[PDB]
DNA sequence: AAGGGTCCTAGGACCC
DNA sequence: AAGGGTCCTAGGACCC
């Protein structure tokens, strides 16, 4: 029943990538820019008040020296993300990706294998690597403590390999399920790691100050919960199961109430190859003219290049748009003879276009 | 490029099943009844005017002696259907099911293997089994003719095994793709088979009298086509690709126009185990009372029994309803602890019920 | 008042 | 005027 899960979360991911390619940007407050948004920044820039997802206007207002590099093309970040996932896959094959810079690994089989190689002597010598959440005391006679400490040791090897082999720093969190691993990985956050022993699980979930900090409780779910007088984790822990069910759904309810107790039986999923390939362009209604075709052609070339280099081929294409004021989309299957190119593909999309501040294309249904 | 496909289609399937279990019902006009609908009938009953999908009222008006057996529980038909598919799977593993009584098999690899065992002597001795569509003359020096005749020979073995091993008769159609195999299988229809040589493909598609007879052109697509002045297969063959595209979709258009030429590159799919498990009950608004729970409990017991006997377990449940006057449905994931029962499951469904002439339950998302 | 199936679509909620 | 992802849902079109 008892699992040992690790959650890995890279430091200022995009900024770290740019800092690696241009070693200079180190020691200097660095922001990575996407249109008007400083999507992230390195930790220098955070000392000087810059925050993640901050308008470029406010970002300089706080840091007029902030160096900005453009991060609208994700290619280099996407490439590093998969190098990280591939490296962790060497440790244990079942690695679940979450976004570009997080990975879960179920270390359970691994922890168990390392224990069978030890004796009663080695067992009393087992030590933690990194922080223990809430400064909790360890009990070496507690098998669960021993296994989570072995997890912490695997997590440090992972982070060390990530640095030695890819030049990347990040955090790790080790716990008994994915929810808790992800919540504990951020407790000590610049390039460090934390392990959560079970006795401190309630301290961890009650350290949160609003329910949206629970992975799985988003903007909409949070809004509906405060509208019911639910604000703290304990409020959600103690709320009526029935009212919850019959307010936002038996699905949402029974799951986010379980989460509110630190419970989560979800398995670590093997993410494997991507399920989709998309690109976007945003603009200040900078498209009013069906010559919008050009934007779509540009998105095409990139996507076709990424697909070709993947190796599989998609069987569905989708076009997404946003109208000034809530996105809309039209998809259609891809014809057989095309699947084995620009000219046919753009004609497809323009008809999907004409059937209907942002333009996007998605290739999915990959085989 | 060139395939040899077989399409198998059982005679008066439900009626045949009932006739087997109760050998008496043979020689007697037999109708299988579902509420007010004689869903099918044996061929005796068809001589006397009974037709498939005919009200029981009209069915006796034509045949006041018509014996009727109730076919609302599909269990025995479902069981035979899979015995048929399993038998054809012995011939070639990739068998595609369509409904309960049709199967496609790609005989291409099989045909080719049998040819390599023959010599120029055996090649001039190759004969057809069954009918040749349109009485077309065979050219033994035509490799395509030879391969489709070998297909016709495999199709006769299949039908013979189906009879010797399962007591079931049906038709087969052999052609170069699934569309044409399915259209030619019905040309000689009580327990016979037909092979389509390529020179007669246009004769086959133009033998149809309305476009809805094309598999893939349904009620809605047909209605929209007649509304555009499209009525014959040739009308659809010759219609504007552009207008078609921009009237019902690049998907629907480019595909049903291809079909209208007898073209179809769709592969034979391995259907394998079912993707869902559902049951239904219909009634003359015989449910106005949330004691509708009982109907749902009854559907449950059966579905739980079928699932348990399958071996896999579902991860989604769905409830469907129809209101007097266009169906509606609510689904939700299945909780982990239940998946490994009646009481929890019915409570799930009643809340899905209350969130909302027919009641149905579906188990899908099987793992 | 059939009684089943397969697969696609537009959208939505969540994650980073 | 971010720029990406994963997965679910209610419905719809088709097949028998
Ligand atoms: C949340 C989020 C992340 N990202 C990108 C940029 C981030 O570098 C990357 C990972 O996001 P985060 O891990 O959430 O932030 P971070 O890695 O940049 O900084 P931290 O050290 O606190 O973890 O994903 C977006 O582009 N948009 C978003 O809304
Ligand atoms: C088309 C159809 C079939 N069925 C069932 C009953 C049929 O026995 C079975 C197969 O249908 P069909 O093969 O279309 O008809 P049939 O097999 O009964 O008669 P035939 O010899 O002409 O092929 O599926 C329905 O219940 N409802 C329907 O709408
Ligand atoms: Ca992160
Ligand atoms: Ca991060
Ligand atoms: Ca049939
Ligand atoms: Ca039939």
């Amino acid at each position: 029943s008892s699992r040992v899960i690790v959650h890995v979360d890279l430091d200022c991911f995009y900024a770290q990538v740019e800092m690696i390619s241009n070693p200079e940007l180190k020691d200097k407050p660095l922001g990575v820019q996407q249109k008007y948004l400083v999507v992230t920044c390195n930790y220098e820039a955070r000392k000087l008040g810059v925050k993640k997802l901050m308008n470029v206007r406010d970002a300089k207002e706080k840091c007029p020296q902030l160096v900005l590099v453009n991060g609208e093309d994700l290619t280099r970040y996407r490439e590093m993300s998969y190098k990280v996932t591939e490296l962790l896959e060497e440790f244990s094959p079942v690695v679940e990706r979450l976004g570009f810079d997080e990975n879960f690994v179920d270390l359970t089989e691994m922890v168990e294998k390392r224990l069978q190689q030890l004796q009663s002597d080695e067992l009393s010598a087992v030590t933690v690597s990194g922080h223990v959440y809430n400064n909790q005391s360890i009990n070496l006679l507690d098998v669960l403590h021993i296994r989570l400490l072995v997890g912490s040791q695997i997590a440090a090897e992972m982070r060390e390999a990530m640095y030695n082999q890819l030049g990347l720093t990040g955090c790790a969190g080790v716990a008994s399920n994915k929810l808790l691993a992800k919540l504990v990985s951020g407790v000590f956050k610049p390039n460090q790691q934390t392990v959560l022993l079970p006795e401190s699980c309630q301290h961890l979930i009650h350290s949160l100050n609003h329910i949206k900090e629970i992975p799985g409780i988003g903007y909409k779910t949070a809004k509906c919960l405060e509208a019911l007088g639910i604000n703290s984790v304990r409020d959600l822990q103690t709320f009526s199961p029935k009212i919850l069910e019959k307010e936002l759904g038996i699905s949402v309810a029974q799951r986010i109430q379980k989460l509110s107790f630190g419970e989560d039986n979800s398995p670590v999923i093997l993410s494997g190859p991507p399920q989709s390939f998309s690109e976007e362009d945003s603009f200040k209604k900078c498209s009013s003219e069906v010559e919008a075709k050009n934007k779509i052609e540009e998105l095409l070339a990139s996507l076709l290049n990424r697909v070709c280099q993947d190796g599989r081929k998609p069987h569905t294409v989708r076009l997404i748009i946003r109208r000034y004021s809530g996105r809309e989309s039209r998809q259609c299957p891809i014809p057989s003879h095309v699947i084995q190119v620009m000219t046919p593909m753009v004609d497809i999309l323009m008809k999907l276009f004409r059937n209907m501040t942002l333009l996007s294309v998605c290739f999915c249904n990959l085989k």
